[PDB]
């Protein structure tokens, strides 16, 4: 499939990694996904889309063992995001305001 | 369930428009924020750490099936030893 | 001049009547946003400052004599042989 | 107690004639890896210290004074006020400064 669906790749992802770490937890695969980010930070590389897949692979393998469906957690949370007020922060991203 | 490109095109949707100037530095800066979030800590939370994760693929123009499926490709044909911390380290 | 311990000292007087039930979990959430900063700073010394305030008061937290376990950290490290890895950084080789 | 500058000093002299090149990005990326570390343990002291050796040296590759900066960013902190964040770390509050 072209583009596959979140849970297609995380079926590819499973099938790769369940006989080699069946029992794999959260915690893990978290710590793996901090070192894998650093390898981002890091790459000099302009164009560098197999770290970009090494993180999205513990990303969603992160949701599988949480059991997340990745398609209504991402759009509940969007829904969320949008009756939410916003301010920049300084690292360029944002935070948003309390309501009540 | 829906493909990951249109889930990268619903975020960017939401927050192109808020910060239009969005970066990739600033989008791992929140990325850390909310995977810190999730060790302290739960679907939304992982919901945030995907929503910065996909866009941060997004910004860098990673064409996402495509990436996971040469990388896969790559650690099938890689060996493998567990680490430490429960992941795994590939065999040189 | 001022040791390690009491720069945690110092840390710890301040947020202590903030956060008296501060614990390691939050600690390191604190430390991933504040390096996070550090990486998109365009520039810092006060976004240094802000990681090495929540790494130091992390080692308070874990009861961990800083100077002891860096020297002990160090002296493992020196038997040790290391490789380049992709990142710049190194990796010991087992 | 030693001196953080002193550690530091320790810290680079050990690394300096293995990776004299070392930077700033790669250094961040190690020390990601190593906090990962801690966060998985099932158990330490040695792994703090992997943090606080990569925290340090990162100090010394950006040239600053630990002490300085520890204090100065102190004294903003005691000026600013605080609220709890929900994981368990505070947040200083926008517009609070004491001037
Ligand atoms: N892609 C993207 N998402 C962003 C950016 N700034 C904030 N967000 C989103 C990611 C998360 O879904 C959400 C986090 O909100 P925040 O105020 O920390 O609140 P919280 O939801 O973590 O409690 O905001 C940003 O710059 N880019
Ligand atoms: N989902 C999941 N993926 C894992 C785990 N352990 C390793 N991996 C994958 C994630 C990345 O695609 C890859 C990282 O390999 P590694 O030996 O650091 O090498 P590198 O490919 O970063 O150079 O391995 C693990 O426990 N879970
Ligand atoms: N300052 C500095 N320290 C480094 C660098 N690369 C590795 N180290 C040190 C930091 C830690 O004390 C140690 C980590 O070793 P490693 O092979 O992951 O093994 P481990 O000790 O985490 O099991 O190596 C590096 O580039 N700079
Ligand atoms: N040790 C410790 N320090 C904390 C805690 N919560 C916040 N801090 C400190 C660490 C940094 O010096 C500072 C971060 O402040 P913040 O409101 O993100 O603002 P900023 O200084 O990053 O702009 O607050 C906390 O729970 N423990
Ligand atoms: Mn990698
Ligand atoms: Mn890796
Ligand atoms: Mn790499
Ligand atoms: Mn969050
Ligand atoms: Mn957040
Ligand atoms: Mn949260
Ligand atoms: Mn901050
Ligand atoms: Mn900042
Ligand atoms: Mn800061
Ligand atoms: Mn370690
Ligand atoms: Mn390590
Ligand atoms: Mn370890």
């Amino acid at each position: 499939s072209m583009p596959a669906t979140v849970a297609e790749l995380q079926a590819e992802i499973a099938a790769w990694i369940h006989p080699l770490n069946p029992d794999r937890r959260p915690g893990g695969t978290i710590a793996k996904l901090l070192e894998e980010i650093g390898e981002l930070i890091a790459s000099d590389r302009a164009h560098d889309p197999l770290e970009v897949a090494d993180v999205l692979i513990l990303a969603l393998d992160l949701a599988t063992l949480l059991g997340v469906d990745v398609t209504e957690a991402i759009r509940a949370k969007l829904a969320i995001n949008r009756a939410r007020s916003w301010a920049r922060a300084d690292n360029g991203a944002m935070r948003h305001i309390p309501g009540s």
